[PDB]
């Protein structure tokens, strides 16, 4: 990542590098709560495995996930399973003592941030064969209780964005924003905080929090009530946001956290996010790439995680760093700017990408 360590905005004769490591970093050392993660994903894994099999897989994807996840459970059985390497140890509790363990690190989490991420794999445990049998969606599963919402909050809590958010607004006070896939907001509540530094303050002119899907929007209306000037549009960004109502080149920075990797071809992608953006304009993309597979088992169960091969992303849809950089410069940025990851490698969940138009 030595390339990508410094942030050059140039969008005034001011303009300085500044370190990345002051502006996207870490808020935390995450290795504890990341192993409690993995050993309780883990746990629900092992104890799915009797359920899925007797279950009727009622679409391919459904036995893609069985069959992956089969082949995952006989990693547990061998030394040095990533962050759990008592992987073995787990597998030799009985199905009742895992289901006590399973409950003490529901227990331990509850009203706490890692109550979403621990409660989250257990609801996949406890209605795989509902759903591979049709009778109820993963996202209804993950909706309940505002989960959804929550486990986001939880990934956007790895990572320090707001330096670089204030950076960019105190150097545009005007900023035009707009970010793709916004979703629950767990990102866009991390961005205002950058955007409005003190009362009576906002470094930007409109925020534009869009997502593929409008049924976001009232309570994302309801969680940034307290900001002016937001608006709340509808966008496909796998497909060119001028025939979708949106102006070409009227947008200082693109956010999109956890979105572009759901789109089908990311040049593509990346092109109708240039389209976007004025001459000097910046994507932020936040996207993860863990080494570890608890996003794998977490949204396995949708169609859509089994995409990637007809787009160079064979292993699944989410790449790395240097694989984005690749992709930026195929769709006319300057590749990679900056990176910050959200943990001190290898065991890290999101990349901080920030890229420059060309
Ligand atoms: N092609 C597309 N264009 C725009 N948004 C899309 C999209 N495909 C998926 N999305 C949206 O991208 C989001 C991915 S979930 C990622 C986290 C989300 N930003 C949050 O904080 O809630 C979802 O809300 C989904 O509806």
């Amino acid at each position: 990542l030595s390339n990508w360590q410094t942030v050059d905005l140039q969008w005034t004769p001011d303009s300085t590098p500044t370190p990345v490591s002051q502006l996207l970093h870490p808020t935390r050392e995450s290795q504890s709560e990341q192993e409690m993660i993995a050993r309780m994903w883990v746990l629900c894994a092992i104890q799915m495995q009797e359920k899925l099999k007797s279950a009727t897989c009622t679409k391919p994807h459904f036995e893609k996930y069985r069959n992956w996840l089969a082949s995952e459970y006989e990693r547990f059985k061998q030394p040095g399973y990533p962050q759990v390497p008592d992987s073995g140890d787990l597998v030799a509790l009985s199905d009742g003592e895992r289901l006590k363990a399973m409950n003490e690190m529901r227990e331990r989490v509850k009203d706490t941030y890692l109550w979403p991420v621990i409660e989250g794999p257990w609801r996949v445990y406890d209605n795989v064969v509902d759903i591979v049998e049709g009778r109820v969606k993963l996202v209804k599963v993950l909706l309940k209780d505002g989960l959804l919402e929550k486990f986001y909050d939880w990934a956007n809590s790895l990572s320090e964005v707001r330096p670089l958010i204030n950076l960019m607004g105190r150097t545009n006070p005007g900023l035009r924003i707009l970010e793709i896939g916004a979703g629950t907001g767990g990102t866009t509540a991390r961005v205002f905080e950058g955007l409005n530094p003190d009362a009576g303050k906002q470094l930007y002119s409109s925020y534009v929090f869009t997502d593929i899907s409008p049924l976001f929007f009232d309570s994302a209306k309801r969680r940034f009530e307290a900001y002016d000037n937001v608006e709340y549009r509808a966008l496909d960004i796998s497909k060119d946001p001028v025939e979708q109502g949106f102006e070409a080149g009227a947008y200082d920075v693109v956010i999109a956290s956890n979105v572009l990797h759901a789109t089908p071809c990311l040049v593509e992608t990346l092109k109708n996010v240039r389209t976007l953006l004025q001459p000097k304009g910046f994507l932020f993309n936040q996207e993860l790439s863990p080494p570890g597979k608890y996003v794998d088992f977490m949204v396995g169960l949708l169609p859509g995680w089994w995409l990637g091969e007809a787009d160079g992303r064979a292993g699944g849809p989410c790449i790395p760093p240097a694989e984005w950089d690749r992709r930026l410069k195929q769709a006319g940025f300057e590749g990679l700017h900056a990176v910050g990851l959200d943990s001190e490698p290898p065991f890290y969940y999101n990349a901080n990408m920030l890229a420059r138009v060309a």
